[PDB]
């Protein structure tokens, strides 16, 4: 068995939910319709490290339908949906993923992606957060020569690529999928607008209405989180280091504050910074009894979880814990500080993941075919492909596009078929 | 008298409202505090073409406080606030602007900006919409040699610059002020979110709640217009040619439709496209009795106003007209299709105009000092200045910034003092 999952008998349930998800993921299904016969990824050998959800199962089966061979792992110890992993394993696709991995198991799973039976090695990487990219660069430099490139899903992974490139550590081309407009402005924003609430509601019976909620970070994720909680009746506070993002939050009516000032005043804290130790021991010591602390950024290091190691952790249910302080005060920590929407719920819904994952497939096609055209730098896909991703999703939600006339296209200086915006337009 | 205004005796009223506006415009006042003694614009001779409002009066007096000499005109026949123009004229600043200009008067006013007494000619242009840039390039090529550059306020003006540059027609450097983040994502969005309603409410006693409103265009302006009307209880429809913007609108719950389909169904139509004849004769013929038609894009050519020339126009009050069709059906047209927020109300409020106009002052300083470093292309100001503009506005609205620690700045790859985002970050 060239796989490792929790329970293979969950595969039928996984197939049933994959069938539903396909009907919500028109971008991926359109790529199958366009490319499954020509098989543009025939000869592609993709090592993948990305949350092993039902939506990712549709991504994997799209890559395979286009001719790729893949080996898969999750990029978080809690984000796997076991029945999705089983459905993939039952297809004979190598997948190494279960919910509740230890850290040792996590890195073992990544490692299994880099070598398969009969001398299988990847020539492509598909990464979400930079861990797979790190393992290959730091532990398997011999593999790098054969890797055509990496496509990277998320803001933190791209930040890690930028720092590698600045220091001459990046040894392959990288496609930044996060900053396709149809990824960053949809998945990060509208996805979290729904899936933060999902994680909070599944974890506890805390009401949102009337609570004071603090969001740390007002980028794409924090913007979606703030809209989510404000719509449900919370008073929303925002912390920011960036004066432009702070000004955006203020102009939406949120008070912009520091956690150093407001720790005792908040009912719910959500870290969405992509940064390091933005919630410290002293912050948590000051929090009210039964305050809820969670992280929706990529890494649990947004919170100094280590500082709680000597306190009693009383489990409430899976991925919901009380941390009991010496004076008896308790805080509720979700998923041990790991990604709350994937650890306490199921991540983003299928429709917006289709937009993200359509970009991933297009990036893998571009790297597999044309990686010779790229240097060891970070690139984004062209705007015409970004627009194509959007076009493929309009039919499902019933949006009807207006067509420019010749004179209207000339008036604003565009081709009738796009691209319709200048390169650095911000949407 | 080196000026032309409607009534100089309105100057005292203008001064009173300028004094209030200063307290809402901390960016401009901060630039006065930083630069009025060093006078970095001493020797600058600025021809300006930008809506002659109270807020623009604060911009003009900031330029003058920094040492500039200016000659001013409005960029729209209806956008001048006469008491603001009088306050400027009473200071001895040449201004040629009144509400209700004819087209001949409009272009005469622009022309007055290009030559003053004693051989005064500009060495800088400050433009909003591209009309001043057009006049100089097409009618006064001898002036071009002495023009160090132009700073351009709005999306349509930048579109015109791009097309000039593509065809080799741009003969001076241009700073695109519209696409400072602290302009496009604030003025265009939050400004119109307030000032569209202002124009509609001052013009008619039409209720927004329960109406079906169609917004043509879902860029920065259309996004703000949609939020405005949705918050007041309208059913909001959106038309788009851009599939990414269409998908954004759909994900906010707006049905994305074509005016060709829905003309008979709408109560209010707002053009926000920057394009040509997006509302045609047949659209207007199909509109319901007493439907309200207005334009918030830069030019009245969004609507084919010419097609209504043979119908009786019955005036309701200034800038509010009935167009009476042969079957007796009437539509309400606002400001003859000119910018509705400035024609039927007073434009954006002071606070957000401060952010836009702080960018304008910084652009004029950069052109006056460093235009030799630029070619005849379109440029944007650097991100550190964009962040500075935001910083200068945080105090007024009580936003408190968090400061990165050394390790947090290193973790995300930024300097503690910024810039905090990659060059092409979209906010
Ligand atoms: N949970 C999900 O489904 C999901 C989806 C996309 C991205 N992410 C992750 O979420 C994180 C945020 O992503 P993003 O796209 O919003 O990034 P972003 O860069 O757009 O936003 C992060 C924001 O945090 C702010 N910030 C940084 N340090 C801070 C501090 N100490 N205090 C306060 N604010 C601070 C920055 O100024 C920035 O505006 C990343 O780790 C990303 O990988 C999660
Ligand atoms: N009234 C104000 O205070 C104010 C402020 C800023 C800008 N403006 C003006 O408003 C206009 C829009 O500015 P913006 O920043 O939103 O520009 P933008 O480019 O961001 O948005 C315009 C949108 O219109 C869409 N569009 C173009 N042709 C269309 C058509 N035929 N049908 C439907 N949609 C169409 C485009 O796809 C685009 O998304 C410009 O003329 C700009 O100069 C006015
Ligand atoms: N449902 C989902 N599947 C995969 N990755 C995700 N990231 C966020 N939500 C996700
Ligand atoms: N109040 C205002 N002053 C000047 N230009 C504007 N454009 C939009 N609103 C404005």
């Amino acid at each position: 068995q060239d796989y490792k999952v929790a329970e293979i008998s969950l595969a039928d349930w996984g197939r049933k939910e994959i069938a539903i998800a396909e009907t919500e993921m028109p971008g991926l299904m359109a790529l199958r319709e366009e490319f499954s016969a020509k098989k543009p990824l025939q000869g592609a050998r993709i090592a993948g490290c990305l949350h092993m959800t039902i939506q990712t199962a549709v991504l994997i089966e799209t890559l395979v339908a286009l001719g790729a061979e893949v080996r898969w792992s999750s990029c978080n110890i809690f984000s796997t949906q076991d029945h999705a992993a089983s459905a993939i394993a039952a297809k004979g696709i190598p997948v190494f993923a279960w919910k509740g991995e230890t850290e040792e198991e996590y890195w073992w799973c990544v490692e299994q992606t880099l070598s398969g039976p009969n001398g299988w090695t990847p020539n492509l990487l598909l990464d979400d957060g930079g861990d797979l990219t790190q393992v290959v660069h730091q532990k398997h430099p011999k593999l790098l020569t054969a890797i055509k490139g990496v496509s990277e899903e998320t803001t933190t992974g791209v930040a890690r690529l930028y720092e590698m490139a600045k220091h001459g550590q990046l040894k392959i081309p990288a496609i930044n999928v996060n900053n396709a407009v149809t990824k960053s402005k949809f998945d990060n924003l509208y996805g979290c607008r729904e899936s933060l609430l999902d994680g909070l509601k599944r974890a506890t019976d805390v009401m949102i209405a009337g609570k004071v909620a603090l969001i740390l970070g007002y980028g794409d994720v924090g913007k979606g989180c703030a809209q989510a909680l404000r719509g449900q009746g919370a008073t929303v506070l925002v912390a920011e280091i960036d004066p432009i993002c702070a000004l955006q939050a203020a102009m939406e009516g949120y008070r912009v504050v520091t956690l150093d000032d407001v720790a005792e005043q908040v009912d719910i804290v959500v870290t969405a910074t992509g940064n390091y130790h933005v919630v410290t021991h002293d912050h948590m010591k000051r929090m009210r009894n039964q305050a809820i602390l969670c992280n929706i950024g990529h890494f649990d290091s947004e919170i100094d979880i280590q500082s709680l190691k000597q306190y009693q952790w009383e489990n409430i249910k899976p991925q919901v814990d009380h941390v009991i302080f010496p004076d008896g005060k308790r805080i509720i920590i979700l998923a041990e500080g790991r990604l709350v929407n994937l650890g306490c719920a199921t991540g983003h819904p299928s429709f917006v993941m289709s937009a993200s994952f359509t970009n991933q497939v297009l990036a893998q096609i571009e790297l597999f075919q044309n990686s010779s055209q790229y240097q060891n730098q970070v690139y984004v896909l062209p705007k015409v492909l970004d627009e194509k991703v959007a076009r493929l999703h309009l039919g499902r939600i019933g949006a009807k596009l207006t067509q420019l006339s010749n004179e209207q296209a000339d008036y604003i200086g565009v081709d009738k078929n796009g691209p319709y915006k200048p390169d650095h337009y911000r949407y």
